[PDB]
């Protein structure tokens, strides 16, 4: 157990430098708990605290024995959501609830969580390993990340209206939703080592979810921002999450794993209000705003003018696809 | 889901009054994320956070049908850890993987939740709840909490001296480690229902944690504290987190439950390293304060005086019980 924790605590001292000399600098004093040194940059700071899991996702790790990414995914989904209320990530600790302490699991688990706080710049600071065979059947992973957001600059969406624009930031993939519908409907019909558009089945499952943080800290540090959604459970449906007002969208061409998924059977409104289809987030800013704010998501991924912000109440419109949430 | 969570929601949203004007208010603007008011309270603020979950005592409710209590176990957890920085807790989310999103289980959660937020003066500010029957067989509770604790203020272990005194404070039972030994152990042999001094057995291991927040924080701010370690996964061995320095103790008699492990047949050193065998924190001070610190701590719990550190480096001498760890 302390053999196999040995990588991990390994690896998340190597994550401490990501913080060293900034805000969110880990103590490294004491035990039993974490410190973070809040400091005096932000005046008059509030504390994010967000909590996500991978979900089912980490079945298909364990399936194909591949567990080196599953951290990235913990990782991004906590420090995605950090960013919609307009907050820094500055550390994060993670729950590990598993069913052996496998050194080579672990290992592995440990190499993904390194690469995913080093591209989310965030200290891993601690965290929990509970080997329960009797509970756990797998290797669950879970975590809490904390940000830090001036009082005044927080991001609720109170302030999207209608004619704002909508722009939209491309996934990676599939991400770490809709997995429990996606391995039922696939799996046992084609099997992990199907090729589909030239991957296997498996690394399409598979595939790491995308960190924001560095397109959307930059966007925020240089345009007014109205919203911010990270589109997790629920799909689109994330964005009523920000505002009663409504939204008329274009959203990009069903392609990928998501492709597959609709030709087996699963009909376009269910599938916006599970998967993410191809956009992984999405920004509201001042239609004045438009075009610097896809400039600057544009130089780090993909992105896309989505719409507006209505002023017809509560409905998402996918317009073209003839689909309303 | 969306029925289930409700329960818990709603009772997380009457803690907010719990931290309502005191440092660590929640704020009650934004989604994905939850933002708590640090204050001015703190001049130069270290953030403490812990990560601990229940552990199998989860089995034992789902066994029985009783899950009011394990709310309990995972916010002592959680602000026990957060004391032995000298952190006052503040705030704490929680993840809940579970089966299924069963109703009735989740509105008994909830209850626990709430009286364990209470008794901790923390509000539950937010979490996870991940439905995953392939990956969870039952309900499995954890959590994370945040707490605040002044640069120069952090109670490390490395003022811990030979010579400084060692009090323990009594257990409440078999809190939340061990389970997985007790259950394997007691649970086939003597069924749920089995009377021991006037407890059935499942009483004896479902028995909630104590939670020592008010004679810790108590004790901090009356004398100079050395050492503090919450009695958690291996016992006694958490001593040895704090100092290199080594202990000799006198434990408290065998009862309860550990008497009836113990007549089962596992050793007394083995059961030091696993079980709090009626000590569920220690505290360290100098030798001049022991008379003080018993006075506050026995306020509150019945308290112990232990023994003392000792110039032997790295040994926990048990010298009533003719043991060495």
């Amino acid at each position: 157990t302390a053999r196999a924790l040995r990588e991990i605590i390994r690896t998340a001292r190597e994550t401490f430098k990501l913080r060293k000399g900034k805000v969110g600098e880990p103590g490294d004093i004491g035990h039993y708990a974490a410190l973070l040194d809040i400091g005096k940059k932000y005046q008059n700071p509030y504390l994010a605290m967000t909590t996500d899991g991978v979900g089912t996702k980490v079945l298909v790790a364990e399936a194909v024995g591949k567990f080196d990414t599953i951290g990235i995914d913990m990782i991004a989904m906590n420090v995605n959501d950090l960013l919609c209320v307009g907050a820094e990530p500055l550390a994060l600790v993670d729950y590990f609830a598993v069913k052996e302490p496998n050194e080579e699991v672990f290992k592995q688990v440990a190499k993904g969580l390194y690469k995913g706080a080093e591209e989310a710049g965030v200290a891993i600071v601690g965290g929990e390993t509970a080997v329960m065979p009797d509970l756990i059947n797998g290797y669950d992973l879970a975590g809490t990340a904390i940000g830090i957001v001036e009082k005044g600059k927080v991001i609720t969406g109170e302030r999207i209206r209608p004619g704002d624009s909508v722009i939209g930031i491309s996934s990676s993939g599939i991400h770490s939703n809709g997995l429990t519908l996606a391995r039922k409907l696939l799996i046992p019909k084609y099997g992990l080592d199907y090729e589909y558009e030239g991957r296997k089945l498996w690394e399409w499952l598979l595939e790491p979810t995308r960190i924001y943080v560095r397109p959307i800290l930059e966007l925020i540090n240089s345009v007014e921002v109205h919203g911010l959604a990270h589109i997790t459970g629920g799909g689109l449906l994330n964005l009523k999450r920000l505002t009663n007002y409504g939204f008329e969208l274009e959203m990009p061409p069903i392609e990928g794993i998501f492709k597959l998924i609709h030709e087996n059977g699963v009909p376009l409104d269910e599938m916006f209000r599970v998967f993410n289809m191809g956009v992984g987030f999405i920004v509201v800013v001042p239609q004045e705003e438009k075009e610097e704010a896809l400039e600057i998501l544009s130089r780090h991924y993909k992105s896309y003018e989505l719409g507006n912000v209505t002023r017809e109440l509560g409905k998402i419109k996918v317009k073209n696809y003839g689909i309303t949430l």
